[PDB]
């Protein structure tokens, strides 16, 4: 959950920005160096093991006292700073452009289950390039395409319909940036084609959250997926994504908020969504979240008792 | 799982019967003895190491061959074999019911479980000499009273209200009769008191049950505890219980069968409960677990919303 | 032991059916999703994975829940596949075809041993592709050649003589479907050659049998080898060997079946065998199991009687 | 299997011979004096350890250099020195004995396995040490008695009936002298009383051993039991026991043998046993082991089908 | 120390005979066959792999119940099997031939050694073709030169000189057919030229010999090269060469004795080995081995207090 | 090999010194006190852990950078400690004797020897008390009598005869202090008896020394024993043995000094023993250790070829 200047620079050679990795030695020198203020901001240069990323970025690290950042010393790191630039070069990027393009700050997760699904001889992205990039550019927020099935990040799949595929997020397991709470479960489900849905399936997608995930909030981030979150998280999901359209204060920060389904999303995460995506405070909307309320909790009425009786037989 | 007769044999000494437990040699000993049938009901004498069970309880005991008995190697067994004997050497037995006695069959599982209590020094057991009999004559089936908490086979403690406690049955641990399909799960819910018990400790244990445990059937075996078995299962429990009444049909078998609050217990169960209690075939109690129905679905509609809620919060 | 549509898809590409192998990921996505029971005999399609088997063969995979299945995530799951995608892409299949061909149910214990010996570079079929071929396509039900020993499925070698070889069966050891029971011990005796064997040969093998194998019943399922089965065992094989027989109501079942030498044979079993390729009910047959005999117990007795004196000296 | 003076020495106290234990550090002290050939017959004095054994039994201890000898500094020989030291010091012993007591050469084996029975709280020995005693001085060759089931040096028990027990016997897993040939497999029979056995239980052990020990000799040693030992070492035998009886060539050898029942004895050994207790060369008796025969092959002809057919079904 | 007929099979190939290694699992399945007597000396038939040794060579293959064999189931099986063939294959070799050629029976040790030597890229072996073959003929006894320095079987060089080299014979560590008696230790000293040799060099030898090797016997074959043996074991190397001597008594049996340097040899064995090379009966010999003697044992009397003052400073 | 003072402190209770063993953790706060020169070889007061040692022998505790002290943490320093007390503490010491005695150094490996003695149930000086006592006060150097067999510090016997005992010592395993080289290899003859010893029994000790340690000068300290150390290391024992009489320029320091049998004792060490013994420089006995001579080097001239001459047999 880093800049993408931590992973790699930039080097305008045979006419162009081609981006680098960074030797994670370098950064281990970089770590040791007295920088003026004036540099902090700048790319580092170790002399014995090549650039390294700008000292501002310490953090970003883990060491000896910061258990905050990431293992850049892990192969992980190697692999997902490839993996970025492989992404990068493919965008003859501009310069003007190579400073905005690098402080994106990224999810590193969303990257190491990339290199996990890219690396896997079963898995699709193995055998295309061209699909492994578009997924890669996605997360790189360097696209306009969402995130559906065919270049969901990864995981566990969990259930899979004609319409949605269920990933159960590996994160406790991952070797670069791991969720240290090893009471986290989340799980995405992502949209195998972004044409229609049919009733039939919507109500088989929300039959499998009511009976084998009861204690999980169906939210959404604005993207075009799923995000099944314990409800002990969602008011923090709350403050977040609130935060992030409160940035829309920034022009080009042009964020179209997609509220799915409001037969499949839970009914406070739909109306919280939708005061926000109307321009009211996060006390507003945030308000909504707790306020118990009745309505449109019969959607598909019935779901969960019959689950219940194929069960019994 | 087997006959009383599997741990103990009778010894009338000191002018009265004193059970007394088998080695486990004496029964490896048995197990590769040539009977004849007309001894196969009798106790065994191996030469070596005394008296070993009745040769047609062959089938109760795990072998190279025979998975479905116990391990009566384990030390387990020459405890729970001690605590049968010192359970039923309190029982001043006489002549005509020794044979009766031992053909009782028990729960080996609930034996262990008691084992496992009393050996514990935070456990109540373990200080009372009474309350551990009072436990164990239940379990032995030579008692009146009904098992509630303070007498339980035990188990962990996932919920405890001030009227009920709620067990987590660790048979996929056990030594001695352990449950061999890694997919058990099963709970119990003890009563604390007999005393009457209020809407508001109900409405807890409810909704405890709707939520953390929502793929789970609430029924009971007619003693006065509930049973907390996945869906998956109540059917058999159906046959089986089913099978214990039908055993009705033997003066001395006074089934008095509770059937334990109608707004605890799973509509179904408590439907095919009473159709049986009634005196209808199998059948007819059966096909009532299958029929879905509506009502009584909302004794106290609300509680799932509820802790949702909290957990928001 | 299941269907040859649980390792491959068929794919009408460069105008012909070439078989490909499923991915075990692919395998476990299909597990997962909810499918019509109107393709439930279908080949699925996980999105990332590939072609999955159809969702009606489900119980052929062993998960959380099934021990009654295969061990599909395995390495060997993946050689077996391709062991036979090799086979039915060397046999032109039409279309009219593929579909009875892949419902074959063929023995997985008997592809994985297979797989044994052709990636041994001691085994003659590491270096004949003609010989594997012809030895997976009799494994297959795709050839009308008997196995011999040259196209054995494999195993343990515990004797050979000038007209056969004799294979401890290890299907302990496997990978991909084990047996489970620990009590199992199978042996099986090939023809080195189908050429006139004479009675010196038959009589060396009768008493290595009679010697070392005392307590095994020499039965055969109808092709041309022995199989060395324990007689706790013959009732089975023999319920078996009849339903076998009885599927003989199906035109294109061609059902010869070969009841090998005599003398080699065990005595009952060669009644058993007489009586139902005669048109007798199983019941008629299989009494003939039970019924002790007398005769044909000398077929070269004496045999035992040497046997022994050798090893006094 | 070595002589008892190898375990203990006399120390004529208290007014009488009361035999102590040897240090293993004063064996290994033994082990490396320079001795005079006139004192090779004597007790040696190690300082610093206690007495030691006579120098001249040396081979009797495995060394650097020796594996024919015991394992004198495991913790079985002080078991098994101490198992003697009290069976020879409840017989008050002479001055013109104590020498030729010790002289007797005993069965280590033996000793081992009454200590692997005496030490278990299961056995009866273990209890009674009146039985223990009885048991030793058999085994000590100063007792008059016969060894039978009560007495048995040991094993596991594979056979028990009304009239004998089987035993195997663990000879490749002793501590102080194991049998060195992984191949080695023994059993012995004893009678569990010395009063007449019905045809009825001697058809049973026949019947078991011809099942499940085709390829054993039924034969025995001259004392009261039988010897299940693999045709390929009865020639040894023979040896072994023709030289014992050889030995009869000095007055108090009183060496009455006792050739079992002849139904149950292997045919050759009644023989061979017969023709040596009648006075014949060893060439006259040997020979009879080899010469092939046939009658008295059936005593109970039939018994094989039987199992057999047990089995079957 | 088998034939060579137990490591490969001739192969009339391509207009001469070429040797084949064989396979160990088609040595197993040899081991199993039953063979007539008329073709225990004949090459075997597996069908599955290849072909096997005559069953005659039985007693060479360590198995369930021979230890006096070798592990033919090893690697170095493979590898010294092929480094016959390579030599063998080199000799073009004619029919009347093979025969004799195979039957030669060779030190195995000597030619794991050889392995050893070869496969290290340290020893001169590894990068002369030329040398090995050399090598591995003298040790196939199908050369007339003798065995030197460069030439040497190998082992640990523990001592060398500008005339000598002495190796310590690693044996307890072979995987072929390693010496079992953990005591064994036997060094041998090869010439590094056969040109002569000056007073001082086997001054120096001898030195050596008498200080770190005081209780060594320095004997001789008769080859070119001195054997350290323990003074233990020379009476067997007596009988051991005698009956090779012995073995005269057989025309092409050309056997030149070379007793080696009288002043480092060992008296006695000087004695010993010229009254055999002399023609007399082995007793004659033998008895000078045990004369105590005096002369010619101060050849260079003095070296012993040399090499101690040395180390006293 | 430190002072007394580093194991225990003078306690004048109950009206006379008792001495007291330290506790490690004490001398563990010494170590890192900040003392005045003015008390250095005063004993130290933790307050934690009671009296620590003399501050000025911080030298002889192994620390982070010590490893020539010793290992003051382990179990034995403790045992050694209390095996001191007990030795003091039965020679009721008086004021101005107190220092001295404490002031002794002594050989801690000779210590920890007898703790290993004492504690084997074995070994005599577990049983008297005397005797261990005696063997203490010996080695405390608080004591006229000489060490003798009975009362040696220990080791592994690898020689007795009727008039001596060879022990090897095993510095290297030692707990308390070891010998770090690993070269190391050290024995000691002591004598059984005082009384006169027969030409016999020195002959037989002589032969052993000439056999089994041809490498090894036979000297002794002045002590009634010899010492087997390999002539790589005769020069240090000379500058050892030599500094100490030189000490006698100290009255008290009465040093009678025995140089053992002269047949027996290394010829060079006899002259470098005698001219010391007679009042000459170290420079004139020293030369006598490197000056080669003659004579006396065949006391039993002949031993060696006999030894050799029975190991031929």
């Amino acid at each position: 959950m880093a800049e993408l200047a931590c992973f790699c620079y930039p080097h305008l050679e045979n006419d162009s920005y081609k981006f680098i990795p960074f030797n994670n030695l370098a950064i281990k020198a970089m770590l040791t160096a007295k920088v003026d203020k004036k540099d902090m901001d700048k790319f580092y240069d170790s002399i014995i093991y090549g650039i390294a990323p700008p000292p501002q970025f310490k953090k970003r690290y883990n060491t000896n006292d910061n258990s905050r950042g990431m293992n850049f010393e892990t192969i992980m790191f190697t692999k997902v700073a490839m993996l970025i630039c492989e992404a990068l070069n493919s965008l003859k990027v501009t310069q003007a452009n190579v400073s905005n393009v690098l402080s994106r700050v990224v999810s590193i997760r969303h990257l190491e289950n990339l290199v996990i699904r890219k690396e896997n001889p079963q898995d699709i992205l193995f055998h295309s390039k061209d699909l492994l990039l578009k997924s890669t550019l996605i997360a790189i927020g360097q696209s306009k395409e969402i995130e559906t099935t065919i270049t969901a990040e990864g995981g566990e799949i969990v259930f899979q319909n004609a319409a949605f595929t269920m990933w159960k997020l590996t994160y406790l397991e991952h070797q670069l940036m791991p969720i240290l709470d090893q009471n986290f479960i989340e799980y995405k489900v992502t949209l195998n084609e972004d044409k229609p849905i049919s009733d039939v399936h919507v109500k088989e997608l929300v039959a499998e959250l009511r009976w084998q995930y009861n204690k999980f909030a169906v939210i959404t981030h604005g993207k075009g997926h799923y995000r099944i979150v314990k409800y002990s998280s969602v008011a923090n999901h709350a403050d977040r994504v609130y935060a992030t359209f409160k940035s829309n204060v920034k022009t080009g920060v042009n964020n179209d908020f997609n509220l799915l389904d409001q037969r499949i999303i839970w009914q406070n995460w739909y109306a919280f969504t939708s005061s926000m995506k109307q321009g009211n405070t996060l006390d507003v909307c945030k308000r909504l979240l707790f306020q118990k309320m009745k309505p449109e909790k019969n959607p598909f009425k019935g779901l969960s008792t019959d689950r219940k009786m194929d069960e019994v037989s």
